[PDB]
């Protein structure tokens, strides 16, 4: 035994998942906003030999020995990180070595907060994410709303866009330390300005968590939120395209003061010393790595093309079924997602996403405005997954089209059964609709072999 | 652009980056107590195409879908997990989500205590880790001390051991909800026992951390942890020789009028998802699977003997040639040197050693507050590339000269950083230290690398 | 020495101090909405043998021995204290423990609530008290606001009656464990009703802090809270005239079910714990039975018509200044103070208290809605203490005259004056008010002297 | 109705309890430790119009208006407290509104500790108090244990003392920010110095909660603690012989490049208002005054001088008549009485001399966890009644009948309530404690009483 074996020769039950996985990816249709492929340059760090090294500590600030390589690797992930993102290395800093997106904010709040101090951020069936701090009305779901007191602000459930109003209103009843500019299922922009200026009067740090908008961010397509926040979080893959990671944003340097002062910014020690000893142990090398390569990759002008493409089938996306009979909350899209609302066309949001999984295309249920109550009335479908296949606009209004035709089989279904334990069964037992979907189902991997894949050809 | 160019073709500075680590891994001497290297099967697991699935829940309780396959993945990774470890599936349960072993950590305490609830582990300079609870006097520094509220307790001096006797006095005072069992530099075998009645005593959860020991407790060369605990966390890396990851083992059917049942398995699972993580590296998860069927094998319980017999070879020759070992040797894959009676300290034994490609790093001896006297010294690592017995006391050789070399600078130096400066800047130590680097790169190129070839 | 030496004998010059205070009190009017007179009766318990026995625990629970007699003076007090407010013993339970106000809040919110739980209650500028929860936007004032997270709930700054609206909102983004239903500085009543269907929707617990109108609802006078909360404390001085104290009504008995199952209040136990051993240590027997004294006054009819006088005098101190130069905050009073507001005759709180106060008539600077700023805008007016004088309508219509009188030499001095430094400098300074005061508190002096005064003749 | 109705006319009910309240603490044996009976002086003052007073704020510092004697009421009371005890106003302040000791001690924890700071103060078994931090095995029961996070400190069961020794070493451990010197059943002198030391080197305040020594403290007949703490806090009664109140003393001026000075006074202020209080009670900061000016009288010295002799006489009268003292006797005012080798427990004897009219406390022995076999006697009450060192030895003839009445009952009874019950129950034993307590009143009745004659 050496090592060296390859996977397929040495452990062929797992060398078959791969397969199958692989094989899926390329199968169906993969429409959900958070999801992406990631290409074979970024993956090949990411399975290296950087995954043996324990280099705890930070570039010139290392507890052990033989970091000499690594070290070089991170200060090379932070140029391309703030390259990527248009950054003067004297305004911000970036601390690459979250392990993913939701230990990125966790750290971000123990640096700049105390435990309980006030948080404020979108609910999650308002388009949040769960690290904003979520409660329900029994438990305390994230741990941002165990070490921390979160009250959620909600958006116009007429508007679609974020409540600026009621936000301003709470936040000087609430005052919050620190305010979540970021979404998990929202299809428009925010005004980050607004954002900041109601930051700067409850004097709260305005954290922008551009998870699902960063490559979007990268290739300047949308409004940065690097010109108003002062602490930005991301995920590495979603838009960006890389290896599961994350990444904080901050403000470095002087910030502002009688007749003779300066008054530095004092993010980048805390926030590296709550990622590092604070949470995290050793760092991830290997996904270090790997995200520095896809961040060399957003500098490029093939980024920007690709962004500016995930937008227009988003907007294809968003025209394709507004042209059918669906609506949209919000009316529309500005960015990556489309938010359907399947209620004005009788239909909820637990019954698409099963009926779609069957013939191969991957959504998932979302709350829109005026839904209500475990069977929600929206879905939520991205673009970037598929726009790194080649697709474009007329390949987008196909899926529509199996999208469409997926929906008009769930609203059969849906007439013809009951409750949900009842229209996800007659999905699998009608036999009308156990064959329509494999006939369907046919139809739509053929569809979606045809087209390339980032990675590696076998798994 | 298609996604599929190669790293050396589209990445070209990367690249290159990627091969001096590998060279630097390969002509080294790789002693860090906590580091292994991983093989090519798990690394192709790491770097594949599971990094593009978002599975945020659990196999069958999924949030989302199309996670046909990583179900079958996680679950595997789970059954192997209980496998590698000889547990029963009825009594214990694995969740195999944890980013690494400090997340997995974390999770244990948000899962089980209430913020500021009370811990006790081992203090950091007496081998603990940081996530066993470490404030210094002046600032809280683990977020397992912000969140919660950390005593720790200390070796015995004397000894070098875990003064358990402490650990019962000062627990009943202390009155921890939860006791960590566990170290990262500590080269004796941990009383599971003692630490399980100390707990029955102080109603407190035993929690074993058995991060550096993993692939010895799963090879069964040492005594099991799972015999007397109830929460049970590790790194998948280091003795289990997996990629970077974490686990958590938990007690799982009826614990003991009339059915008192065990309470972990869904308050653990909760803690992970929704509560800390979010989505699951599915790569890493696949990569610990194959490194979990690999510790199975015989294969892995010979080298796990291995690794105790290097780490004991290593720890002779050290004796032998006049250095001194906290705690006497060693009954695990580690050695702690103390490096005090020889007159350096680690500090500049780190150094040295260093500059001529042997890793280590300095290590608190028992009565130092001021700067480390002492080296932490493993064996898995070498051990994986089929180093044995006379190879490491080659090893002890290579480091015996960097210890003198260490000692004629410190002779010709005052301040720390004169000395650090001196190993550059002065003609001869510069070219001294050349020569044993190059005797040291020699002898570790030969030996083979688990891994890929080339990156 | 014997230790029954009289106070007059063995320490004068504190007993001329004890007589300098009885005098002034008699000098002048009381016109703080919080204070009144206490009666003799209840004053020789408070200075009895009774501060000699510690008697921690409760009757029959106690820990040490020889608490006999005091077990039956605490049962007495219980039993006067639901009697005074018309409960039944089996639906409420007393605590007559507390050291005063502040204790009995603090002791209900470490019985039912965690530490950093929330709690909600009206915001100190807009009447409401330090102890419900109130932080300014740099420091953490009152205790309750260190160890729980208080939300304050503000109230509509053109009604003047508390936003029910915007609590009812803010109450589901905040979800609060506990809202506090009461008042500091509030003319008007509460709707209780209304704050009980808002504490049901969010599931919070419902505290009535009757502190200031006790004295009325044990009278049957205004609406009692305890129709609607769970929960109420009370000083047991201001309106209910005793000896200052605290108690802490609470809800007893089954609450509610399946066709089988009883389902409890938990307060008593809680409640008692809090208190001792949690909070308090040992008990003040004297306080307690002098609380009891004036609990039994409370059920006489002699203090309905205290009570009922206490309202018409508030209503002619409101009118008696409406048909003068003032406007009131919430447009008059309904219970025992008016909020005068001073802006729309040009004065502010701080300029009319310093000149009232040296003319021997005690008020208090209070912010009316419109208020902005130190200098405040408004002035607190209570009716208790002068009705304990046996002050009549046409008696308290008087004193408006008087503070009439005080309020233009303040608006005189203020248009010859600049700052409130300086402003409180020429109320002393300027010999045409260094008399022109002392001519008034001459006339207010001799005016307040010859009505009767509870208590001891001379101390 | 005017308001100047007597109680007596007014409220006869009340007026009667009053009278029998009176009645018996005249023909008892008050030997709690924590009471005393107040002089009439400052009861008159207690029960004052000084109640009617509502002065939330400080004296010149006011937030209302017309507090123009409180002020110099407030302002003579801190002036006869920091005489009371010798203490410089330049290097001490003090704070005149805590309404009693508990409040006191949360006011000093409030205004230096932040939430879930931590605490030690010694075990409430061992002799602390509940406001010292007191969590038992399965609650949090003090609100000084849920704020903040309390550790105790333990006496040394072989001398009875306070173990200064684990007090340093848990201290070094837990690392407290506030560590409370102040007993409330200890026969002893506390170590303030040592105790000073502790606590500068795990840099940490040293609260002194003298309340139930204050009045020692004040006669000069102790060693005073403020020659070692930073905050000390008492309350006003007990062996201060006031109405119940409290006193929170701290330091001020310049503690120690170049003028660190002391931050407790403004801290400390705000935590008593606006944090914690509202309006002082104006009536019982007067019946203080009233009672500091007694404390710095020659009569009071010789009163605390007395207390100190009746407590040695009655734990020589103790040891004479073959019983055993909580480390081995006293030296201030109180006496701790071991009854585990004499046969009775403190339970029964708490209640066998109860009904004798003998007022003492089950007290809790070293060792037992178990119902408490000791009995806490004190001195300073009855020493105010005159009472002289041979009328403290007859005061333990009559515990060593009611002792022996107690051990001819638990020969004669099982449980603890057929004990109790047989006291009630049997005639005999019901006739033989009538006789008791039939010579127990009739000697305590010819001693004075302070206070008023007929309530
Ligand atoms: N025994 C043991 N050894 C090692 C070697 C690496 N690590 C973790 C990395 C050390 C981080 C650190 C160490 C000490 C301090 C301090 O302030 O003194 C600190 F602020 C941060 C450990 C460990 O956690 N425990
Ligand atoms: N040494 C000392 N003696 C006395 C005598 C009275 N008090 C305070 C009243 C005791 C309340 C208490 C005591 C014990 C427990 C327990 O749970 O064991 C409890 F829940 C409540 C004290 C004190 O605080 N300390
Ligand atoms: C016992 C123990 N537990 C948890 C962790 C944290 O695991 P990650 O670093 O993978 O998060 C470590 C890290 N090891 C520290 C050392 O090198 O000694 C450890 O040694
Ligand atoms: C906005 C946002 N922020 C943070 C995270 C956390 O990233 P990790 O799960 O990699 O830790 C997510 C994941 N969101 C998953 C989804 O929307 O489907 C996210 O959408
Ligand atoms: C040392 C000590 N500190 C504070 C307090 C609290 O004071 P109040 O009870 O006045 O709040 C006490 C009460 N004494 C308890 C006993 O009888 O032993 C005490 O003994
Ligand atoms: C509504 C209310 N509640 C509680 C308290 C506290 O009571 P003590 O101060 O007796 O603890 C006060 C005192 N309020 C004083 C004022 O309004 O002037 C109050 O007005």
């Amino acid at each position: 035994w050496t090592g060296q074996e390859s996977l397929s020769d040495s452990d062929p039950e797992m060398w078959e998942l791969l397969q199958r996985e692989k094989d899926r990816q390329c199968r169906g249709l993969e429409l959900i906003a958070s999801e992406n492929f990631c290409s074979r340059a970024a993956l090949e760090a990411l399975g290296s030999c950087l995954n043996n090294k324990y280099s705890e500590g930070y570039p010139g600030k290392r507890y052990y020995g033989g970091a000499e390589v690594v070290d070089e690797i991170e200060l090379l992930c932070q140029r391309r990180a703030l390259e990527a993102f248009d950054l003067d290395p004297a305004q911000w800093g970036v601390n690459v070595q979250p392990y993913s997106g939701s230990p990125a904010n966790l750290a971000v709040y123990t640096a700049l907060l105390q435990p309980h101090d006030r948080i404020m951020g979108l609910d999650l069936p308002d388009g949040g994410h769960l690290t904003h701090g979520y409660m329900s009305d029994v438990k305390r779901i994230s741990a941002t709303s165990i070490f921390f007191e979160s009250m959620p602000y909600k958006l116009n459930p007429k508007t679609g866009l974020i409540d600026y109003n009621q936000l301003a209103l709470t936040a000087r009843l609430f005052r919050p330390r620190l305010i979540i500019a970021g979404t998990s299922a929202y299809a428009r922009l925010i005004d980050y300005a607004r954002m900041r200026e109601v930051c700067d009067e409850v004097k709260a740090h305005l954290l922008a968590d551009m998870a699902h908008i960063s490559g979007l961010v990268a290739a300047k397509v949308i409004p940065s939120p690097f010109k108003h926040a002062d602490i930005v979080t991301t995920t590495t893959h979603k838009t960006l395209r890389g290896a599961r990671s994350g990444l904080i944003f901050y403000r470095k340097g002087v910030k502002a003061p009688k007749t003779g002062r300066e008054i530095p910014y004092t993010f980048e020690d805390r926030i590296n010393f709550a990622v590092f000893p604070s949470l995290q142990g050793g760092p991830h090398n290997h996904a270090i790595a790997a995200v520095a390569v896809a961040l060399k990759q957003a500098c490029t002008p093939m980024f920007r093309e690709y962004s500016l493409q995930v937008l227009k089938n988003a907007r294809a996306m968003a025209d394709a079924l507004l042209e059918r009979g669906y609506s949209l909350v919000s009316g529309g899209t500005d960015n990556h997602l489309v938010l359907v609302d399947l209620r004005p066309k009788g239909l909820d949001g637990a019954r698409a996403e099963r009926v779609l999984e069957l013939v191969s295309i991957t959504a998932n249920k979302n709350t829109c405005p005026g839904d209500r109550s475990i069977t929600p009335g929206g879905l939520r479908l991205g673009a970037p997954a598929l726009t790194s296949r080649q697709f474009r606009e007329d390949d987008f209004r196909r899926v529509v089209d199996f999208i469409d035709e997926g929906v008009n089989i769930g609203l059969e279904v849906k007439s013809k059964t009951a409750k949900l334990q009842d229209f996800k069964s007659f999905l699998l037992k009608d036999s009308e609709t156990s064959q329509r979907l494999a006939n369907l189902r046919q139809r739509v991997e053929q569809f979606a072999r045809a087209f390339p894949m980032p990675g590696f050809d076998e798994h």
